[PDB]
């Protein structure tokens, strides 16, 4: 119940002066890292993209692993979906980049490439931090630092395309009866990303969101004043902290098969952005209605895995939970662990 999660976000908070000091370490060799790029390379364009769990105010574990994004200031844009994929796309130019072009298109695998190497070679000048690699995963995190040999530091790399967003986010972000419609036309003027990605040969570019969804995390009310006041408190954050909890602690007990390994943050992340659609009032995330508020949460994420179907926030045809990506043993498993969870009040949080 609603105690029992209440205690849960107490115990998180103990964690939150940790996680700020390693941020504050990551932030360091960061910023010294960028200062060599712009300086002098072929990434002198890049800059800091402020995104992520710690910027949105919810990373809530891990003091040991940050992800960076850096971004890209690149002339016009042409973009080119590939196959009928939604997400992914070929990117060509209507340059500071002509060197790793092939023919019209951009090559991320040439972009990346080139990019690893000069983060290792300004890496050799920067005190006790060191590139590692960790899974390739289609290219993005492209590079991972380990600061002091103890921070892990995934770095993307992001094109920023300032022209309108592709057409297969015209019917996503669905936030008009949320956040409202005015909301949605100032923010589909902001730029979007690019982020060099597999997509499961070929040189493909997946579209990032990530800077749009902290604004609305960040600023998350139908109220203006929403949590600027202790009138207006509601608990959108820490329900989506106690779901990025759950499947933490889900997945602690497979550590050694890893059944659970597919499913990530970003899962439980989008889940609580269409739960947040479904919900959009604030009276309907009281803080005294935790409780409920959370059970919503979990049970959306339940119907995510039974249908089979957790649609990308922005691009509604790119579905994260589809058999291609997830397979149906997977999903079947974890719907059984949460379920048990669920009806049982989650056991998991019990100390
Ligand atoms: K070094
Ligand atoms: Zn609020």
């Amino acid at each position: 119940g609603a105690s029992k999660l209440r205690a849960v976000l107490e115990k998180l908070k103990l964690s939150r002066d940790d996680i700020s000091t390693a941020a504050g370490m990551v932030k360091g060799v960061v910023d010294h890292l960028l200062l060599r790029l712009k300086c002098d390379s072929a990434f002198r364009g890049v800059g800091l993209l402020n995104t992520g769990s710690y910027y949105e105010h919810v990373k809530i574990s891990a003091p040991n692993e940050f992800d960076v994004m850096f971004k890209l200031e690149v002339p016009r844009i042409q973009l080119e979906e590939y196959s009928n994929t939604r997400a992914y796309y070929f990117v060509k130019f209507k340059n500071p980049l002509s060197q790793f072009l092939e023919g019209e298109i951009l090559s991320a695998s040439k972009m990346l490439s080139k990019f690893r190497k000069i983060i290792k070679e300004e890496i050799n000048d920067i005190k006790d931090t060191d590139v590692i690699m960790k899974r390739k995963r289609g290219g993005s995190p492209a590079v991972t630092l380990l600061i002091s040999e103890k921070i892990s530091v995934d770095i993307t790399l992001a094109l920023e395309s300032k022209s309108s967003w592709p057409a297969s986010t015209q019917e996503g972000l669905r936030i008009q009866n949320w956040l409202s419609a005015k909301v949605r036309k100032q923010l589909r003027l902001k730029p979007f990303y690019l982020v060099p990605k597999h997509a499961k040969q070929e040189e493909t570019w997946r579209l990032s969101f990530s800077h749009i969804e902290k604004e609305i995390l960040n600023n998350h009310g139908k109220s203006k004043t929403c949590c600027e006041n202790k009138e207006e408190k509601c608990c959108r954050k820490d329900c989506l902290k106690l779901m990025k909890y759950l499947l933490e602690q889900l997945k602690e007990r497979f550590k050694d098969k890893k059944h659970l390994d597919k499913f990530s943050s970003y899962h439980v992340k989008t889940a609580f952005f269409h739960v947040c659609t479904q919900n959009p009032q604030d009276s309907q995330w009281d803080r005294k209605d935790l409780g409920l508020c959370f059970d919503n949460c979990v049970t959306y994420f339940l119907q995510c895995l039974r249908t089979e179907k957790l649609e990308n926030y922005f691009i509604p045809e790119f579905n994260l939970f589809s058999s291609n990506l997830i397979d149906k043993r997977s999903k079947e498993f974890l719907t059984k662990q949460i379920e048990y969870e669920r009806n049982n009040e989650f056991p998991v949080f019990d100390e």
